[PDB]
C-alpha cells in the first residue's frame, strides 16, 4: 500500500468503505428515520467526492426506499417527473429553439456595441440585468434563458483574440473551462439566486414562509404586504449584488494584483477598443436583417414570458383565476411553446404559389422552427434524474419521520441569547439548505421558529424573515439548487471549483443580513425588538 | 403544379386542417366525453399520418387536459414515468452495457460455428441468433449489429467466384440468395421481438394499459407468465418462416428449379471460404474479466425476475412485505453495479504478487455515462407515457362507456369468428403506421367493448396485442424493414410479395395456439370471471 496507491485509487476507496464506515448509525438506533438519515450521509459523501457520477448517484433512491420500507416502489418513481421538472425540461427545449436559429448571437452583438466590449465593464451588465430579471420570474427560467447569450458573448471575445473558452487537451472527459469562463456563468448563477429574494413573487420559498406566518398568526398588526415587504428587502439585495460582482473579479481575473498573468490579459483586452468598436460594428452589419424565423421565436418566446408572469401576481386575478375547474401550474405554456414550434413552417415560401402569380417554388417540405434531432443531441438528460431526487428525497424525510426530529433538535436554542440565536439560526438554515430543496427547509423550520418566538416572548418576524431570506443562499454544490444543476450541465463544471468559489457569496450574504436584519428592519417595522400585545394573547393562549 | 402542392404539403395541410374540421364535435355537444372524444380523434390522426413527430404529439395531453375539465397538471405528469417505464429504461441501459465490450458478437459467432457452414445450415443459424438476441433487445439495434457478419461472407464468396451478389448489368438489382438473407434477418428480428416484455415497447404499452384499467383482475401478466405464453408459439412459426424462405428462394423441395443448382455449388465448394472467413472473423481475443462480469450481472437480473412471486415457495417481496417492489429495484440495482465496479483488478499487484507493470490512472467502469447519453432513445418516455395518460383520461372522462354501449350489436357473432376478425384488422391497421401508436390507439377499446359483451378482456387483448407486432409487407412498417432495404436496395415489389408467407404463417399459428395453449396457461378464459361482472355493473 504505497502512496501512489491512494493517489491513483481513492474513487474505489471511497466507494467501497463508506457504507460500512457508515452503517453504526442505522444499527444502533431502532427508527426508520435513522435508515433515512444513513441514505442521506452516504449520498452526501458520494455528492461531495463526486465518486460516481452524479446522474448516477441520484438514482439511488429508487432502489434504497422499497428496500427500506420507506415508501412504496411505484410511488417513488412517480415522485421523479413531476410538474416542475417538466416545466424545467420544457424551459431548456425552447432555449435550444433560440439557438438553433442565430438569434442569441444578434442579441450579443447589440449588447456589446452598447457596453463598449470592456471584458470587465460586460461582466457588470450582465449580473446586472439577470438580478433585474430574476426579481420578477422564477429562477431556472431566467438561467435557462440567460445560458446562450453568455455563450455567444464568450465565443465573440474569442474570436477577437482575447480570450480561450477552454484548455488545450480518458478521451470521454469533457474540456475544462477556464477562468473567465467559471467566472461568467457562476456569475450568472449567483445573480438569479440572489435577485430572486427581492419581491415576494420572486421565487416560491417565498410565498410559502409568508403563506406559513399568514396562517400560524392572523390578527397579526405587522403585515407583508407587497410594497412592504420590497422596502425591507430591496436594499440588502443590492449590497448582496455588488459585493459578490467584487469578489468575483477578485477569486478569477485578478482585480487588485497588477503582476498576475489574469491581469495582464485584461489590459492587453481593454488596449484594443478603438479598432474593436469598428470589427464589431461591421460584423453586426455582415448579419442581414431578421428573417421571419427570428421574428417567430422571439414573438413564442415574449408569449411564454408574458403567461409566467400573469398567473397569480397577488395584485390583479390572471388566467389562473379565470380557469378553476381543475389546478393549472406553469407547465401549461411551457409545453404549448414546444408544441408550437413544430408546428409553425420556418419560411412561407409556399405562399407563391397561390399569390404573387408564381415565383421560386421550394420543391421540398419545408423545414420547422426547430427538429427533434437537434433536441435530442443536445438537452442534458441526466438532469431528469438530479432533479428528480430532491423531489423524491424530501417527500421521503417528509414520510419516514427525520423532519420531524430535525424539528424537534432545534428546540434547544432557547437558553441562548438574543443575538446569538439570531445567528446561530442563520447559519442552522445555509448549512441545511447546502443539501437539500429550499421549499423542504422552509417548511420545516419555520413553524419551530413562530413557537420557540412565542415561548421565550420575542417578536415574531424578528427571526422569521432572516431565516427565511437565508433558505435561499445555496452556493457550494450542484444539487443544492436548479440554477447550479444548470449551469454545471450546460458547461461542464467540476464541483471542486464551484465549491471553493462559492465561499465568498456565503459570508458576504450573512454578514450583511445580520446587519441590515438589526439596524434598517427596526427602521421599517418600528416594534420589532419590544414584544406586542396581540402576540402576548397567543403566549398566554397557547 | 396543382398535383405538386400537395405531393410536397400534404402534412402541413394536415396539421393546419384537421382541428378545424373535427371541432364540430365538441361545438354541438356538451359532455365533457365529447371534449375527450375530440382530443383522442385529433391525436389518433396525427400517430397514424405521422405528420408531426411521434414524441412531439404524445405531449399534448398535458397542455389539454387541465385546460379541459378533465386532470390537474400535476396529475396528467405524474401519468408519465411510472414503475413500468422506468424499467424498460434501465432494460435498455443494460442492453447496452452488454454492446459495450462487444458480448453479442461472440455468442453470435460462437453458435454459427456450431452450427454448420452450408448456407442452408448458415441461414438456420442467423436466424436463431437473430431471434434470441431480438429477445432481450431493440429490434433495430439487432438488425444493425447482424447485417454486416454476412456482408463480409459475401463479399467474400464474390470474390472467390462461388456467388454472384448482384445481377450482371440506377441501383443494382439483388438477386435471390441476397433477398433471402437480408429479409430473413430482418423477419427473424420483427417475430422474435414477441417473445418478452422487454423485447419490443408494444408489449409495454399494452400490459400498462390492461394493468391500468383493471386494477383488481385475478390474471396477472408478470414476467415469467407472458413469457410462458409467447414462447411456444414464436418457435413455431419462426421455424415456420424459415421453412417458406428456403422454398421461395433457393427451391428447397424443387429438385432442377435452376436455383439448387447455386446451393449445389455452394456445398461442393466455398464452404471452407465461409468457415475460413468465419473463423478468422472470430479474432476477438481470449474471453475477459470485463465480459465475464457483465454475463454474471445480466444473467443475476434474469433470475431475479423469475423468482418475485412464485407459486411454489416465497421469495423476495414477501421477505420484503412491508411495500411493493416490483421489478424496479434489480435492474436499477445492475445499472449502478456497472458503475461501481472496475474492469481490470490489475492494481492489486499493488498488495502482493507484484508480477507486471502497475496501472498509472483511475481505472475504467463497466460502462461510461457519455455512452449512455447518446445512444437511449429518450423520446420513448412521453411516447409511452402518453399513451397511459390518454387511456386514463378516456377513463375517467366517461368517453370509455359511450364506445362500449355503441360496440354491443357485436354480441350476435361466436367468439371464434369475433377472435379471427379482431386479428386481421390489428394486422391491417399496422401495416401502414408505427406498432405503439396502433396499440394506443385500439387496445381500450377493445377493453371497453369486451365489458359491454360477456367476454373476458384478456380472450380479445392478448392475440390483439401480439398481432399489431406483425409487419412484413413495407418499408413504413417497422424500422427493421427500412434498414435492410437501406442495406440491400431492395425494391418494394419483392419485399410485398415475399411477406405474403409470414402474414399467414403468424395469423394461423396465433388462432390455433391461443385457443389451446391459453387455456392450459389461463383455465378460466372461456367462462366469464366474478370480477369482470362488478366491473361491467359499476360501469
Ligand atoms: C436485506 C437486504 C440487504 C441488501 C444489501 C445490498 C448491498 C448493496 C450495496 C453494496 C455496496 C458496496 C458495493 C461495493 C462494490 C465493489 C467496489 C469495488 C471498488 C474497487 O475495487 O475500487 C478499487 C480499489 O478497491 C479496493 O481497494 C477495495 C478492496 C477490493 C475490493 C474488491 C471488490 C470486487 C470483488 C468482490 C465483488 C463483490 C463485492 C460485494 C458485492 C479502485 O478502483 P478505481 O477507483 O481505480 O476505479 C473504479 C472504477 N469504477
Ligand atoms: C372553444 C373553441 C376551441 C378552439 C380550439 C382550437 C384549436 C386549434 C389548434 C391549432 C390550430 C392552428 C394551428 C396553427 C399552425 C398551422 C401550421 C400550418 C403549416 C403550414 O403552413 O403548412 C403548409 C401549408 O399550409 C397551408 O396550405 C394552409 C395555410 C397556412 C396558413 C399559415 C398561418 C400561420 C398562422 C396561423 C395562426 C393560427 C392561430 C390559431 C387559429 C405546408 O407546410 P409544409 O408541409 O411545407 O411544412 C410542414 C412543417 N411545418
Ligand atoms: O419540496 S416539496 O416536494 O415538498 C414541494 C411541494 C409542493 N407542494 C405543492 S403545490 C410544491 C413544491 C415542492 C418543491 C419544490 C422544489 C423542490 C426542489 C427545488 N430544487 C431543487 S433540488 C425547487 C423547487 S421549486 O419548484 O419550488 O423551486
Ligand atoms: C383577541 C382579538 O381578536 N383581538 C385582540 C384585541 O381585542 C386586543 O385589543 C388587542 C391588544 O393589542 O389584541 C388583539
Ligand atoms: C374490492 C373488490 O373489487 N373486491 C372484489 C370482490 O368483490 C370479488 O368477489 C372478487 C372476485 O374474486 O374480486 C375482488
Amino acid at each position: 500500500k504505497c502512496s501512489n496507491f491512494f493517489a491513483n485509487h481513492w474513487k474505489g476507496l471511497v466507494v467501497f468503505l463508506v457504507p460500512l464506515l457508515c452503517l453504526p448509525v442505522m444499527l444502533l438506533n431502532e427508527g426508520a428515520e435513522f435508515r433515512c438519515m444513513y441514505l442521506l450521509l452516504v449520498m452526501a459523501i458520494f455528492w461531495v467526492t463526486e465518486a460516481l457520477p452524479l446522474y448516477v448517484t441520484s438514482m439511488i433512491p429508487i432502489v434504497a426506499f422499497p428496500i427500506m420500507g420507506i415508501m412504496s416502489s411505484d410511488q417513488t418513481c412517480r415522485l421523479y417527473f413531476k410538474d416542475t421538472l417538466v416545466m424545467f425540461m420544457g424551459g431548456i427545449m425552447v432555449a435550444l429553439a433560440v439557438e438553433y436559429c442565430n438569434l442569441h448571437k444578434r442579441l450579443a452583438l447589440r449588447v456589446i456595441q452598447i457596453v463598449g466590449c470592456s471584458p470587465r465593464r460586460l461582466h457588470f451588465g450582465l449580473i446586472m440585468v439577470t438580478m433585474f430579471l430574476s426579481m420578477w420570474i422564477s429562477n431556472a427560467a431566467c438561467t435557462a434563458m440567460m445560458c446562450p447569450i453568455i455563450q455567444a458573448v464568450l465565443e465573440e471575445l474569442q474570436a477577437q483574440g482575447v480570450c480561450k473558452i477552454n484548455h488545450e487537451p480518458n478521451e470521454d472527459e469533457p474540456p475544462y473551462p477556464t477562468k473567465i469562463t467559471l467566472c461568467y456563468y457562476l456569475g450568472i448563477a449567483y445573480a438569479s439566486s440572489l435577485g430572486g429574494c427581492g419581491t415576494i413573487i420572486g421565487t416560491a420559498t417565498n410565498l410559502t414562509f409568508k403563506g406559513i406566518y399568514e396562517a400560524r398568526f392572523k390578527n397579526s398588526t405587522e403585515q407583508m404586504d407587497f410594497p412592504t415587504f420590497m422596502f425591507y428587502s430591496v436594499p440588502s439585495m443590492l449590497v448582496y449584488t455588488l459585493l459578490t460582482f467584487v469578489f468575483l473579479q477578485w477569486h478569477f481575473m485578478g482585480l487588485w494584483r497588477p503582476k498576475s498573468k489574469e491581469a495582464q490579459e485584461v489590459q492587453r483586452g481593454r488596449e484594443g477598443a478603438d479598432v474593436a468598436k469598428k470589427v464589431i460594428d461591421q460584423r453586426y452589419k455582415d448579419l442581414g436583417p431578421m428573417s421571419i424565423h427570428e421574428i417567430q421565436v422571439m414573438i413564442l418566446f415574449i408569449f411564454m414570458v408574458v403567461m409566467y408572469f400573469t398567473r397569480k401576481p397577488g395584485i390583479f386575478l390572471g388566467w389562473a383565476d379565470l380557469l378553476n375547474s381543475k389546478d393549472i401550474r406553469n407547465s401549461m405554456p411551457t409545453i404549448f411553446v414546444v408544441v408550437m414550434c413544430f408546428m409553425l413552417p420556418a419560411n412561407y415560401a409556399f405562399l407563391r404559389y397561390c399569390t404573387r402569380r408564381g415565383g421560386p417554388v421550394p420543391t421540398g417540405p419545408t423545414p420547422s422552427l426547430i427538429t427533434w434531432k437537434f433536441i435530442q443531441t443536445k438537452v442534458p438528460w441526466g438532469l431528469v434524474f438530479l432533479l428528480g431526487g430532491g423531489f423524491a428525497l424530501a417527500e421521503g424525510s417528509k414520510q419516514s419521520g427525520m423532519a420531524k426530529l430535525i424539528g424537534n433538535a432545534l428546540i434547544g436554542l432557547k437558553v441562548l441569547p438574543n443575538s446569538v440565536l439570531l445567528l446561530v439560526v442563520i447559519l442552522v438554515a445555509v448549512f441545511l439548505t447546502a443539501f437539500s430543496s429550499n421549499v423542504a427547509i422552509a417548511n420545516i423550520i419555520i413553524p419551530v421558529l413562530a413557537e420557540m418566538s412565542l415561548a421565550i416572548e420575542i417578536h415574531p418576524l424578528y427571526l422569521i424573515l432572516p431565516a427565511g431570506l437565508a433558505c435561499s443562499m445555496a452556493f457550494h454544490l450542484p444539487v443544492s439548487t436548479p440554477p447550479n444543476a444548470l449551469v454545471a450541465g450546460y458547461a461542464n463544471i467540476r464541483t471542486k471549483d464551484m465549491a471553493i468559489a462559492g465561499i465568498g457569496p456565503t459570508i458576504i450574504t450573512i454578514i450583511t443580513l445580520f446587519v441590515f436584519c438589526q439596524t434598517w428592519g427596526l427602521v421599517v417595522y418600528p416594534n420589532l425588538n419590544s414584544f406586542p400585545e396581540w402576540a402576548q394573547i397567543y403566549a398566554a393562549a397557547a
